[PDB]
DNA sequence: GCCAAGGGACTCATCAATAGAA
RNA sequence: GGUGGCUGCGGGAAUCUCAGACACCUUAAACGCUCAUGGAGGCUAUAUGGUCUGCGAAGUGAGAAUCACGCGACGUCGUGUGAGGUUCAAGAGUCCCUUGGC
DNA sequence: TTCTATTGAT
């Protein structure tokens, strides 16, 4: 019943806290690079990889050294977790060395990039959560907007810089999540359509989860923005402004899609005991990920149809397969075996529901 | 050699000691 | 007078308040804006068609777009601090890889 | 000066 859960809140640090955040990110990156180089040199020297303990000790001697004493300014937890990041990169590489086929590459030097994070643990109430405030080590109280009810025991806080002037902190808390009570409906079947994002059916009726309002309208504004950027010559300030506006429109599209999927998946979890989706505008990967983790948290069970199931071809009533349904132009078709005409999307959702129950076994 | 966006695999600290301060 | 929406802030989405503007006349559709410069093109639908434009299109440079309070400068501007309604929803981190663009 | 916040070693 106790789950690792993350609460993302937007940070609004003042000038000094922003300076300290940037210093901490730089220090973490420098430590990662330096001790990657040190491990490589050690393997070249003695043929034995340095343990995390040996890398930790040299960091402590690095901190006291005059040439690298500046690391004392930033939080210790950030540097040590950067060292743990290096160790995990090495661990991934070592695990994949034996395996054939897909192989994790050797760790590479960390480079300056817009999205960087530093992670600080919790100990002796150094992290405290108030109403509209958040306390982080070495920083003090920082004002947070959109702070939900944060419960459980705080484990660590990940301070992330999405882009310049945009900071988000992901507070990891070990919160107990109570199971949702019995759902009004038993099971659902979910599809993919062109005009409609999905066709959710409980068996009594079909509910068309159409695309969110203004989604097609926003896609129009996406096309307009690209035209202006394309004709604009590169390197101009107005070209930069057009690129920023295009980036903002992309961000709005992503946010609207995520909100639509979050509300839809929460509704599916609350409304149906068992949810069944075929595994494959779509954004299907995030939909499946959210459905699976929310079902695990709230006690629902997700049954994913085997991709070998050709639901669209089969008729729900009789199971006859028709090659005509393979053609997309055939939105409405009649099954000669069952002598019935049914909508393609409606027939697909009912079949996906039927297979979802079979896989769960009920 | 340089940036952005997706995807798959694995995972999500604790405590004794100690310096300092309102 | 009534109706709709483009752009900006209000954690995300819708609504709404306000603001930059504006369209039309009971139908809701379309479009962010200002200044300077620029010198015939710009947008949409199905190679074809429609609309804007030369008392100025694309492109380039600059700027403003909620509220309260303090400070400085010349009623005005610059700066910092603080605040922003109602309803629904919010699981992230690390590593490598892939793709796209330079 | 006892409570608060940070550090090094696992
Ligand atoms: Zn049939």
């Amino acid at each position: 019943m106790i789950r690792n859960k993350a609460f993302v809140v937007r940070l609004y640090p003042n000038a000094a806290q922003t300076e300290l955040i940037n210093r901490t990110l730089g220090s973490a990156r420098f430590v990662y690079n330096h001790f990657l180089a040190r491990r490589i040199a050690a393997y070249k020297e003695s043929g034995k990889g340095l343990t995390y303990g040996q890398t930790s000790s040299e960091l402590t001697l690095l901190k006291q050294a005059e040439e690298t004493s500046w690391l004392s300014e930033v939080d210790k937890f950030a540097l040590q977790n950067s060292l743990k990041n290096l160790e995990t990169a090495y661990k991934n590489f070592f695990r994949t060395v034996k395996q054939s086929g897909k192989k994790v590459g050797f760790p590479r030097f960390r480079k300056k990039r817009t999205g960087e994070s530093y992670r600080t643990q919790f100990t002796n109430n150094n992290i405290q959560i108030g109403e509209g405030r958040l306390k982080l080590p070495k920083l003090g109280w920082v004002k947070t907007k959109g702070q939900q009810d944060i419960q459980g025991k705080i484990l660590n806080v990940t301070v992330r810089r999405i882009h310049e002037g945009h900071y988000e902190a992901s507070v990891l808390c070990e919160v107990e999540i109570p199971y949702l009570p019995a759902a009004p409906k038993f099971a659902a079947g979910v599809d993919v359509g062109i005009k409609d994002f999905a066709i959710v059916t409980d068996g009594v009726r079909f509910k068309h989860e159409q695309n969110p309002k203004y989604y097609r309208s926003t896609l129009k504004r996406l096309r307009k923005a690209q035209q202006t950027l394309s004709r604009r010559k590169k390197g101009s300030a107005r070209y930069g402004k057009a690129k920023t506006k295009l980036a903002r429109i992309h961000k709005r599209i992503v946010n609207k899609r995520q909100d639509f999927l979050h509300k839809l998946t929460t509704s599916l979890v609350r409304e149906y005991e068992i949810i069944g989706t075929e595994h494959l505008d779509a954004g299907w990967g995030e939909f499946i990920r959210q459905l699976e983790y929310k079902a695990a948290w709230y006690g629902r069970l997700v049954s994913k149809v085997s991709p070998y199931f050709p639901s669209s071809q089969l008729c729900h009533d009789c199971g006859f397969k028709n090659p005509e349904v393979k053609n997309l132009a055939v939105r409405t078709w009649t099954c000669p075996n069952c002598g019935e005409t049914h909508d393609r999307d409606e027939n697909a959702a009912l079949n996906i529901r039927r297979e979802a129950l079979v896989a769960a076994g009920i």
